Formats: structure tokens, C-alpha cells, sequence
């Protein structure tokens, strides 16, 4: 397994700034998004076979809304995922999501797709073994 954070190899770019402003992320801080649709977070990995992963995504939403995204993955759309607010931004949430990697260097993006960009972004963490961070393109 891989666990990925946002200055750390694997991690490509980023809509909006990198933030430490609400206590419990991992690594040095996580993704804050402008509010934007469209606003994004690009990473690169390499997988040793092609199957299909699961992938978790850590984050914090205490927001008046769910901050929809979607898991793009090799350039296709793969799901849709809610983000739902918990009005707690002390309690992280964690989303699971199962995405088709290829053998070799593969892109994971995610994409808003409300005006609210995306929820805070701590790391995602993809879960099988031959995982590991690659080059950004
Ligand atoms: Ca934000
Ligand atoms: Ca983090």
C-alpha cells in the first residue's frame, strides 16, 4: 500500500493552497481548495499489475454542504464520490472508493463539481501490495 500526502512524492498539484488550520491531518497539513468548480488535486503512482485497488481518501468537511467530487483516474471518470458535512471539522472522515490501475505509472485526480470546490484533503491511501509514488508528468 501507498499512502499518499500532499508535498510528498506522488503528489502532482493542487487547486487553492496547502493549510495546517484545522488539527488531525497527517503529514505536514492538507489540501484546501478555492471554491471553484473544477478545483482539483493530481497524483501519480505506480502499480505493479493491472486490477482494480481500493483507494481511501482522508478528509474534512464541516460545511453547510456535501462537496461533490469525482475520482478520475488514467484520464477517465470512475465515481462520483458525496464528501458529506459533518459540521465537525475536529472529526476527519475517511471515503473509500475502488479504482482500475494499469501496470506502470498511473494518474488519480480529483475534481469538484460544485462551487463549494473540494472538501479539505488530507491523503489518500491506496491499499494493495506493488504500490508505490512515481514521477509527475
Ligand atoms: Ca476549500
Ligand atoms: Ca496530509
Amino acid at each position: 500500500m501507498w499512502l499518499f500526502e500532499e508535498s510528498a512524492v506522488g503528489f502532482c498539484s493542487n487547486s487553492g493552497v496547502i493549510d495546517n488550520k484545522h488539527a488531525g491531518y497527517t503529514g505536514t497539513g492538507f489540501i484546501d481548495t478555492e471554491n471553484a468548480v473544477g478545483a482539483s488535486i493530481v497524483w501519480s503512482l505506480s502499480a505493479a499489475s493491472a486490477k482494480t485497488y481500493t483507494a481511501q481518501i482522508r478528509f474534512g468537511n464541516g460545511g453547510t454542504s456535501a462537496r461533490r467530487a469525482t475520482v478520475v483516474v488514467n484520464d477517465s471518470q470512475i465515481k462520483t464520490l458525496d464528501f458529506p458535512t459533518n459540521s465537525n471539522w475536529t472529526q476527519w472522515q475517511t471515503v473509500n472508493v475502488d479504482i482500475p490501475l494499469k501496470a506502470g505509472t498511473n494518474s488519480i485526480k480529483l475534481v469538484a463539481e460544485t462551487a463549494d470546490g473540494l472538501a479539505n484533503i488530507d491523503s489518500i491511501r491506496v491499499t494493495g501490495n506493488g504500490i508505490t509514488p512515481a514521477a509527475c508528468p
